């Protein structure tokens, strides 16, 4: 008789010593070599990651029955806090989903600005041995971990600061104070205990910078705390002439009647901060979706509406195809969101951000009152990888940063159109032989 875990260790799943700790989720239906190095949610919650005491799951959409099954049998009764933004009927339904599990508690994040959402995806995992933070891009439903391209950043195991000892536990990237500020912004009583947990742990080894959005109207220096101004500030402080900027996302908001309203004026301005720049946006074409592993139903998680699109056809000339031969994921539609700054030959990059924030004013913020107020509607969270954090001036592509899609990006062809979810596509069948007819 042999111990079931004999011969397996956490470094079979994680890449020991890799400074980025950026992983993709496992994709069903691709060759095994493309899932070596990937992680499934069962992996992250495995007893090899630590002896679980309690956890908090920040997310947008939850399938609670499915979620509980992803925790190892031995940990399924540990306290879980679901932090969500649902109200009224949606909220009631989430409570009903959680009702069978007495160990599950809920925290409704305040959304006091209209049309905001709680879009952050993060796990706080408390163990006997320490604390782990996981910031990622997947909803807590089966489909998001099945055949999509998703990203995950995994923190090191943070040890607990000893009883009677005092130290800051802060990293050179200020990740501890920044995460505490992000959580404090919820003004959520149920998060107090989790804020205390973070205070009690040593996060000094952290080498990424936190980039959060939280709802509100921020003035003065508070404008630099969140979303695109936060990115701007970090790039000015810690970061490249005609280096392009790349954005890659799964949904697009109404950006305005032309590129000068917001996209090129304030958003790109924040992104091209370092210390005529080309902007390349990657978003699946209809053809990308049609021939995906899922076929057209993958488009159900790319919610760009015709009502939005028809007001900004100017935007589509910035669009580039989803191509991920590098990671065997060209047919695994993206739900990850990433932004980065490659060199003109795309051989290196000045920085890379993985986040839940799509290409929208709601997520990144939009200036109001002649540039004195930044208004954000939603909660979002991501982590920024800066070469200076590792003692480098740039990362090489493939010190080498694992970019999950192909570079250089490939421009849409003359017959390509961006995936728009609520119009019919009836001229060519998808991977499963079906047409798409919503309604």
């Amino acid at each position: 008789l042999e111990d079931p875990g004999e011969g397996q260790d956490i470094w079979d799943m994680l890449d020991k010593g890799n400074p980025f700790q950026f992983y993709l989720t496992r994709v069903s239906g691709v060759k095994p070599k493309y899932n070596s190095g990937a992680l499934h949610i069962k992996d992250i919650l495995s007893p090899l990651f630590g002896t679980l005491v309690s956890s908090a799951q920040f997310n947008y959409c939850f399938d609670v029955d499915w979620l509980v099954k992803q925790y190892p049998p031995e940990f399924r009764k540990k306290p879980i806090l679901l932090v969500h933004g649902d109200k009224r009927e949606a909220k009631a339904h989430l409570h009903a989903q959680a009702k069978p599990y007495e160990n599950i508690s809920l925290c409704q994040a305040k959304l006091d600005i209209a049309f905001g959402t709680h879009h952050t995806k993060m796990m706080l995992l408390l163990y006997e041995e320490g604390l782990r933070v996981v910031i990622h891009t997947s909803n807590l439903i089966h489909a998001d971990w099945h055949q999509k391209t998703q990203g995950i950043w995994l923190s090191p195991l943070y040890p607990r600061i000893a009883d009677g000892t005092h130290k800051s536990g802060e990293s050179p990237t200020h990740f501890k104070a920044n995460l505490i500020s992000y959580l404090t912004a919820y003004n959520a009583p149920s998060l107090k205990e989790w804020i205390d947990v973070i205070h009690k742990h040593d996060l000094s080894e952290t080498n990424v910078y936190l980039i959060g959005s939280t709802p509100g109207r921020f003035q003065g220096s508070q404008k630099d705390n969140w979303g695109h101004f936060r990115l701007k500030k970090l790039l000015k402080d810690h970061a490249a002439e005609s280096w392009p900027v790349v954005g890659q996302f799964s949904s697009v908001g109404s950006l305005g009647a032309d590129e000068s309203k917001w996209l090129c004026s304030e958003f790109k301005e924040s992104m091209l901060t370092l210390g005529s720049v080309p902007l390349y946006l990657i978003y699946p074409s209809v053809e990308n979706v049609r021939t995906s592993l899922e076929g057209y139903p993958a488009g159900g998680s790319l919610p760009y509406s015709i009502q939005t699109a028809e007001k900004q056809n100017w935007l589509h000339s910035y669009f580039h195809k989803w191509s991920a031969e590098t990671s065997g994921r060209s047919n695994a539609m993206p739900h990850i969101k990433t932004y980065m700054r490659p060199s003109p030959d795309f051989s290196k990059i000045a920085w890379f951000l993985v986040t839940s924030a799509n290409l929208s004013k709601a997520a990144w913020g939009a200036l109001e009152k002649n540039g004195t107020q930044l208004m954000i509607r939603s909660y979002e969270l991501g982590v920024l990888f800066l070469p200076s954090a590792l003692g480098l001036d740039s990362f090489k592509v493939k010190a080498t940063f694992p970019v999950p899609y192909d570079l250089p990006p490939e421009l849409y062809g003359s017959k390509d159109r961006p995936w728009i979810w609520n119009i019919p596509y009836v001229k060519a069948p998808d991977t499963h032989g079906n047409m798409w007819v919503p309604s």
